[PDB]
């Protein structure tokens, strides 16, 4: 899988479980394509989100709904979603991390290229 | 002015001059209608970027061309862009400060809400 | 005035006030004497910590304590205390102000360096 | 092992790698007792860093030298160290991770807590 996330509770000290997310690919017309969606598990991960054929070089969006994490917990939240877009070069099996660290008013996200 | 922003550099310990961004409000079918555009000065702030009259409650994105800035510092950039999604309620005079520190392969955002 | 603290919180998104600190500046033998203390006001600043004679180049700390903050929010916090050190070049009338951004499990801690 | 490392690099998107780090325990006069020191491995990480009977209740400092890590990079950094400091619990076989996001002028600190 050359997509990965890792999402952590900056209040709580635990990864960041059942966060809906979705994928999507930039199209020429500068549209989106949705090609995967998931919600992350109780480690804040999505295994085997996507496969190497579905990810073509391109620009890609990930978009993180963090409101509803957020409204669960019962805290009031900022932002609407997280979003991460980046150009993908998958050539080699390059793979892509994107870490996601959450507060009701605040995100840090970063990024590990192998 | 009910909305400003606030980008630092964590490379060089400065704020980040001559960012662009564009800020956008969500139509009720779910597109952007772009209200502002601006350009940080070197104190990694737009004054007057928007008035109380363009500004009803709604959700509202500022996309910050962060990949445009890594580019001129000379470092390989990660991000296409920071785009900050988030809920307005200006009811009452309330203010928005988004504040961005910025690093080649990290963002970090928080608001300070008035 | 030489050095100047900014401390944001990232649950509420306000400033961080009444957090107190201590600075205290590296002996040659390795040990720490304590300089100046101080609380953050509404603002989450702390006006006049210190003076320009009583910065003299050289390693510094500053010991702020926010295991008291989150405790008096209400909300249960991972670290004993958020210490940043760091080298002082003052040479030039270099300000100095430490920005921190507080969430119960997890802070940032940047830099701006005029 | 009761205590994990993870630093990564926001300059370059990889792991933090050959950091140094030292694990104290705080003693009952203010004072710190060295109990373990390492170097991050390429996954910047410490595999097996200290062991169950190393890591009684207590508090405990982990420093990690984060300004040799950015001269060898080239870059010019603003603290000295990163330091962590916490009360451990760890009975029931309580992990702690520690993770770190690390900028020439900048970090962020969060950890996860089983
Ligand atoms: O699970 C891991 O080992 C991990 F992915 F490396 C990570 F620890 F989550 C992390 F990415 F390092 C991190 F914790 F998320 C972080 F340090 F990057 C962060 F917390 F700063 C950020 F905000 F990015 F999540
Ligand atoms: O300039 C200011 O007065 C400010 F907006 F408060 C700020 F200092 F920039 C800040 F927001 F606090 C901050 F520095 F950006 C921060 F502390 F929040 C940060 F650095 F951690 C983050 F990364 F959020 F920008």
């Amino acid at each position: 899988c050359p997509l990965m996330v890792k999402i952590l509770d900056a209040v709580k000290g635990t990864p960041a479980g059942s966060v809906a997310l979705k994928v999507s690919q930039k199209t020429a017309d500068g549209g989106w394509t949705q090609i995967a969606t998931g919600v992350t598990d109780a480690t804040g991960e999505i295994h085997n989100l996507i496969t190497e054929q579905q990810f073509p070089a391109g620009v890609y969006r990930v978009e993180f709904d963090t409101k509803a994490y957020w409204t669960n917990q019962g805290s009031t939240p900022f932002h609407e979603v997280a979003e991460v877009v980046f150009d993908a070069h998958p050539e080699g099996h390059r793979h892509y991390t994107l870490a996601l660290l959450l507060s009701p008013f605040s995100y840090t996200t970063t990024a590990v290229v192998s």
